[PDB]
């Protein structure tokens, strides 16, 4: 116990580390069933902090053997969850919601360390993820049935929605707590059991969130948390006849795989997948609320989100004003740890994300783009990269067709409306898109036309958990938030009663 | 022109063959865009009578290349068509209804013709069919979009709903009307063109519907027909980017072959597949209730539906007076041409259809089953099966494993209301099920306990074009019929709207 | 002197009606056409030309109370018909609606006035209720609640709410009719309708239409005459178990009251003052297009229509300028003739409010911009009237003069014209014209009015919800929302229920 | 003799309540809780023990006007909050009325008389409202409509309607008030509610517990004592936009008439009188417990309380006998007092018409088969009844008893029945016990009942639609159609639309 003694290893942030500890948030095994536990050979991945590169801890390296156990301690777990009124799985997910915003600073904390993002950002996914939990903890009771007018006079007609079963669920990085609850939230409101799957690049997050359902009174099995092989827990999950749906955000490649596998047992799928986010500012755009909203929508998570901007479209007559202006906004952004006060942008996750950035700015640049601030790694080396605007750009470069993931805006002049918008409409994704106008007509027009999930329409904030997120086209399948959200982990049972007798007087 | 020249074929039903074609009801090609086609190569498949084996006609035999151009007619149609009002395209497609029931009398004699199932049957099958086509011209004017409270002050929330795209459909033999408009019907509603690929062994119903599109004021491209090499057309319709969903209703095999091939597209996919529908007749049953409905569940178009009746469990107190009772029933039906007033039970599809069933009652007999009724190929030959009760039928059987598709209902003693309930739900299918009792509390129990898709309670007749079908587990995904059916065919848009004011005063 | 001397001057026009069944001189009281039981009658004339078209029957009390009778009767098969049966009977109507359109809407110009375009127009509106609400029938869904009871299970079924009675005004001869009938006979209720005594052939002609269409003797009834005697035999009667009224504030607030002693259902729709917005940043065109469109729609005589404008004052001049320039285009005249865009008010107490009003605002200084006198085709004829420099203390700005005068108010402030226009016990329509994102969706949340019309002047349809706030009224026609106030909700709740199994 | 002499018996109930915050003797307009203007107050009596338990304001009014004044000046502020925002504070609201509910229970105990379970039941059942609107709040639920017109789109926007006021009853001292104010304020509405003047202080606790929550100063306003005066201002102020009320149907009834003036919104649940059909097929001990659990819950005194019970030829004899068995195992007194499951009737009024219906019945050849008296304890404790061979010329056929006397009618058929059962003016609840599938639907829809129990006794549920057809209601309490009564539907109607691009 001596301060020398190398058991617990020292370094930075250890104080975060002992108060995560001490509220019982921070974990290095997975939980199966009633058990927390290792790895069936007690293999393990290491978790580092992307600011420092220091070890946070590490984690089982799990593969096929243990997503099973998983899988059968939530088949196990479901016939009790499911048949317990909506009331009751109700009252348990609030109390869930609660939890994780009792202890929001410290989770806050937990997803800085191990994702990298300022802690406002870090909170704020905290207070927006737990929005999911609560959400559906209200639409759980709000599951309704039908009763259809019959065409048969001696037939009734009702449709039921009941629990679609054994949910798989598979999440990113770049939001550890908003990608599990996103998932989990509507899936056990519905009445279905989970197997999770969060990202070994930051599975700490996930194994709080799941510490604290415990805690909320969600019965062993519920909530399953395994990670290690993903493609051999993937495998697991597409290979059992129990999982009844599959829940993925991620790559498309990966995705596309998944739904490929899902086929043979025909599975419910839901996906949300890569996005190429357009943005429109035309000339009658306010100028302020343009650059605010680019700001934000571009450089949030230091550009590593699926909503974020990746291209923008900017109309002729505003190009000048609004290319100083941004720049302007631009060179007040600040890189550092996310632990620091007034530091808004964190590191990329990995060194594959800073290559990918580097490969995306030399491509532009080689045809022609103007660098206008950034275009280099940052000072402080390691994956941190400075935030960038490219002018000039064109159809013909990497980051107008592919998906960036970091923090850099490229500026594309436009002439006329319906140039930008069929510009916009010219690729296979279509999560989100957004566009800068004060005309009515024009706003809501380029709202309706484009072919994406998602339009902000003079906002570059547009995440909530009210409102049904995902995909169009190779973007990805179903939605996440609203009502509808819910509908994803049901089915519907039409019941046809027969022999039924007209009403008397 | 004499009567010895043999340029039309001489045969049986030539006055019902003159007077479809007559009406303009009797094609020998495709369509695609504003024209009726042969194959590429000149290349034909026939299409035989199945209860005389005369030649009907014969269709274009196309493939990929075809598909394709039918796929760019549907593209180009598609930017028009999904523009048009909801109004609009409800008019239009009440004129089709209104053609589809004035041409009833002819369209289900040419069911008769090509697929054989008695001519009250296909009357019954053009007025259902054309139902979903009145439902959905309906329900065209009712895509509800949404307003959300927003929890920002300065944020409003909208959810649109917008059709997805170019659909690609592809049906079977069984209903040869009634499965293209149940696809057809609520994607031309929603805004969307179809690319139709009926089955190669009943296609002429289709081209007739399609005939009547056409004179309904649907435009060219907006429907399409082709058949022929379905491994081709299917393959063209998986690799195209401008179909962004695909329908099928078929057999299990070929439907999770196309949810695979589907996923490297990130397609919208439905299906319905194969079916074991589970009879539960319970003690309290009403008798009459109970063979009346076992007799129309099991027997319509003989055994050949998605949701007949496949497995009978039978209570032990009513078994006796059950199976007399069924007895009885099931022996005054009778086999033949469909065209044949009287007739109730038309032939099998084919030898394949004919072999089945043969080998389903080979093994259940093999393996202790009682053959009641029936039981051997009918004295007409070709694929006409006798109506046959098994009784003392098991587990161990290939009839309650697997979809017989015939005029075959094996009967499974049972005890208590626990086991037949677990029985029920022991496999992977999840289309339909029934049950029999008068008692409130045991009806709802079970219609709440099946995990089918469909319940039929009290009642052997439940398919409707306003309710939602389809199937869990592996006997498909999505829906159709009922307003739910619509959502198949758009998708779902938030438009966050931001910098927006506080009401006034 | 030899010849055809007729008494009315569009003898053709009524004998085509004649000979299409359309033009009746009777009441309709189960499967019987019937005068009142005294044979008293009361003449419907034209408006623009003064002449008598024919008399209908002067009915009371009496014939009220058999017309209820016969619904009360018809009520018992209609209500338990499959939904997909009304449906197909109600198309039915629709369709001999729409195929009439051109004779119908001949008979609307004849004893309302408007011109023929508008009357046609108006057919084709009406008859959107009833393909709507025929439509709607198929889709009155009950509910299936998760009870937190585990033995219990709660549904919610929607049933009609039995004998309604239906008091329609004279400015839409038919679309009044549908909007409430339509509804009613889709949910399954039964209907007693007393159109106005100044419009009623048209009603006749839909119903002898309805009759035609399927739906059974005694499901639609038509009584006219004593207006105050039907309406006391409507709220006395206890079949009767909703009311629906379209017309004026006193009277719909007498029937309320009359209703709460049988505890009936009621929706009405009452008397508006809708202001209209016109900002800076208005599209000039639009506005004035719009403006012109939802004032001078009927010659001013609708509900709907925009009765006081407020102008910003930066685009007031161009304003003012532009929309006098398209008020002078406007034509009066007999409804049949083309070219005509403005009929006459229905009556001389109707053109007596509107001098009232014209010479109130005159009196207080308004400035006459046009118009401002009856028209040199006298009768109820008003020329088509702006009244610039207009303010609140003006009949015009706190009454509806239900005509075609178009007062014109300045404004500084948005904040001013809002809480200006919020500012009454009114809250039917109000219209605003801006081209800003944020300032249209600002003034739409802000109005305390059931309809707004944004950069839009004509905003009738049959798929929204149409109706008041404060004293304009009490529930909605048009959309989903206009079926459930002709259906009562029920709770089931099953007990003893078991768990499901495995 | 030294030692404290109590007023009360309860004193150390009354203490611990007083020691809670939740004993009032005041009531409370906007930011104080405030005395009647000339000091003048009224007594609340223990009905179980004829003490005294404090003095409330006997207000009227002017103090009905000043709770108007600032329901209105609060709800600016409060309608344009989030709905979050709103959710978050009627949260708050709920998990204090939970949190005090044994304290609650008791204080509805000492006023009202009910037995200590069924008043504690009563706060989770009325707290479980506040819960519900919270939650629903957030889904007040907006339109887009498809539009018939290329160059329009059609929105529907709901907003709250405004000040509301609410009239509740003496026998859920808390439900009524909670499933009133819940809806109200998540809409976005402000209240003044005045509370029976027989059991105010459930009400006031209640008041101090949404103060304690976060509501603001006047968005909740509670008044009471001159009831008259009070209802006359509430009908008269033109701020208030809706009434709602539960109670008698000859007050709701002229509150309805009073309404009409202003065009107000009103809802009420007035007087039932419920059949309940006992089928030869019946579940025996199920109907017997349903049974009981309808008829005796607060001692007969709830507007869905069975008033009728039709019993089938063959199960008759077998009913009878069960049903005597189980109503004398009910057990009279003081509802603080463990063991007892029936409290005394509120006051002598209440009892004098139990005695009413019970000696015309009698007169009229019922039969008591069980009680029939007065209870030894006195006051107003009536002991349980049966009233075997009971007819429709009986009194306690034709209204509402609201005590503890079951009568039971023999009937033949079925079809008789249901046609008896339907023969009334009243409309709120509607009981059978059948365990065949197809009579029990067919019972379920054939019933002109808002509300029915199909195998239960005990429906009340915040989640589904409760109120009354015919003469028994307007509008629904519970479910998410409890919150339309307080909302205003909009239509906004955009113009000079484009078409979308490629």
């Amino acid at each position: 116990h001596h301060h020398s003694s190398g058991l617990v290893p020292r370094g930075s942030h250890m104080g975060t580390m002992v108060q995560l500890n001490e509220a019982g948030l921070f974990k290095s095994q997975g939980l199966i069933g009633d058990k927390w536990v290792d790895a069936e050979n007690g293999h393990t991945l290491p978790v580092n902090n992307p600011a420092t590169g220091e070890i946070l801890t590490s984690v089982p390296f799990m593969g096929k053997r243990e997503a099973e156990k998983a899988i059968a301690a939530a088949s196990q777990a479901f016939t009790s969850w499911s048949k317990r009124t909506a009331n009751d799985r109700s009252k348990i997910l609030r109390q869930w919601f609660n939890l994780l915003i009792k202890n929001k600073d410290d989770l806050g904390k937990l997803i800085v360390l191990e994702q990298g993002k300022p802690l406002a950002e870090a909170v704020g996914e905290i207070v927006y993820g737990a929005a999911f939990v609560e959400y559906y903890a209200e639409e759980a009771k709000r599951v309704y049935g039908d009763i259809i007018p019959s065409p048969f006079p001696e037939k009734r007609m009702l449709v039921m929605k009941q629990p679609v079963g054994v949910v798989a669920a598979i999440a990113p990085w770049n939001f550890p707590l908003a990608m599990i609850t996103r998932k989990v939230a509507p899936a056990l409101a519905a009445g279905c059991t989970v197997v999770i799957k969060p990202s070994e690049l930051t599975p700490l997050t996930a194994l709080a969130a799941a510490e604290l359902a415990l805690q909320a009174g969600i019965p062993p099995g519920v909530v399953n948390v395994v990670m290690g092989d993903a493609k051999g827990i993937g495998d697991a999950m597409l290979d059992s006849t129990e999982v009844r749906k599959i829940t993925f955000t991620g790559s498309t490649g990966v995705g596309k795989m998944l739904l490929a596998g899902a086929g043979k047992t025909v599975k419910k799928v839901s996906l949300e997948l890569g996005g190429n986010a357009p943005c429109i500012v035309f000339d009658d755009a306010n100028l302020d609320v343009a650059v605010k909203g680019v700001l934000a929508g571009k450089y949030r998570n230091s550009g590593q989100t699926c909503v974020c901007i990746n291209k923008i479209f900017v109309q002729d007559g505003i190009y000048d004003k609004f290319a100083e202006a941004f720049a302007k906004a631009v060179s007040g952004l600040r890189a550092g740890n996310g632990l620091e006060p007034g530091i808004t942008q964190g590191p990329l996750i990995n060194e594959t994300a800073l290559e990918k950035v580097e490969r995306h700015v030399q491509d532009a640049v080689s045809k022609g783009a103007k660098v206008l601030v950034g275009g280099k790694r940052h000072s402080l080396g390691r994956t941190f990269y400075e935030p960038t605007i490219l002018g000039n750009a064109s159809d013909e470069m990497l980051i107008f067709r592919e998906e960036v993931f970091g923090p850099v805006a490229p500026l594309v002049r436009f002439n006329t409306d319906e140039e930008a918008i069929k510009l916009a409409n010219n690729s296979e994704f279509g999560l989100a898109a957004y566009a800068f106008t004060e005309n009515i007509t024009r706003g809501w027009r380029v709202a309706e036309s484009l072919e994406f999930g998602m339009v902000g329409l003079n906002e570059g904030l547009i995440s909530t958990e009210v409102a049904p997120f995902g995909g169009m086209k190779q973007s990805g399948l179903g939605r996440e938030g609203s009502k509808y959200g819910l509908d994803e982990y049901l089915e519907m049972k039409y019941v046809c009663l027969g022999n039924m007798a007209q009403p008397v007087g």
